[PDB]
């Protein structure tokens, strides 16, 4: 870690399970790299596309919270299943999976418009900054969404491992 | 003090898919001081986009309240034809954010949100510049609230 960096292309079969509860319209995150910061914190650069809207007839701050709880619940599934998910790495996906998974809070959660991003076809990353004890771990994330053409917006999650 | 509209609340509703529309009445209110206020009931009695109230139900819900509480506003003055057309499509959330505090029961909650400042401003097309908050509680302890910066 201090040596390389861990990097993981898209897991197909992790995604699926990911988006497998949501309606099929809801369906926006198609792929995803993972990564390890030379600290041990979880990135995901990711790729979304909304062909048509999930809850009603630019991207919008529902759309922005959507994508983000599949962004979230793929690098958390992801970085679990590969030993880099800060405060987990004693855990496996599975025993993560049935019994941390389901009670992953959004205690707080924040979205900025920057410049309008296109619905259609965009980009998003998102960090693990810090992992802290609380009996819960206090998890503070950042993400930011852009496109091909200076579309962008971006905020922060507050998360709890309960 | 005014009641729900049930003809501006079924205007308001009408784009939303149906296990999606969650506002149910919403009373409209002006602080003596001219603040937008709005005490409103929802329910959410399927899920909208997947399988306690979670960020992205109360983002729907806010929206909801929201459109209501400014069509209402208008229509009251704090045409609707004009505004409906023209100015309505033309509000955009610039900043949006909610924090849960005790889990809220969300077949069954209730919500406020007023208008805490509104700004005109000319930086560079103007516009008008709203900072809002809101609250959701239920009949049990329950709470979530947060803000959101509108621009007309």
């Amino acid at each position: 870690r201090h040596m390389t960096t861990a990097q993981h292309p898209t897991d197909e079969d992790l995604l699926a399970r990911v988006l497998v509860p949501y309606k099929d319209h809801c369906k926006y995150l198609r792929s995803a790299v993972v990564t390890e910061s030379d600290t041990g914190r979880a990135v995901a650069r990711c790729e979304f596309a909304i062909p048509e809207s999930c809850y009603i007839d630019h991207l919008n701050s529902v759309e922005v919270n959507i994508c983000y709880n599949q962004m979230m619940y793929y690098l958390v599934a992801k970085s679990v299943k590969e030993g880099l998910l800060a405060g987990f790495e004693s855990w496996t996906l599975d025993d993560f999976w049935k019994h941390q998974l389901p009670d992953i809070l959004i205690a707080r959660f924040a979205s900025n418009f920057r410049r309008p991003v296109n619905p259609r076809a965009f980009s998003g990353e998102m960090e693990f900054q810090s992992v802290t004890r609380r009996p819960f771990l206090h998890a503070e994330t950042a993400y930011r969404y852009w496109d091909a053409d200076s579309g962008r917006c971006d905020g922060e999650a507050v998360l709890a491992f309960v």
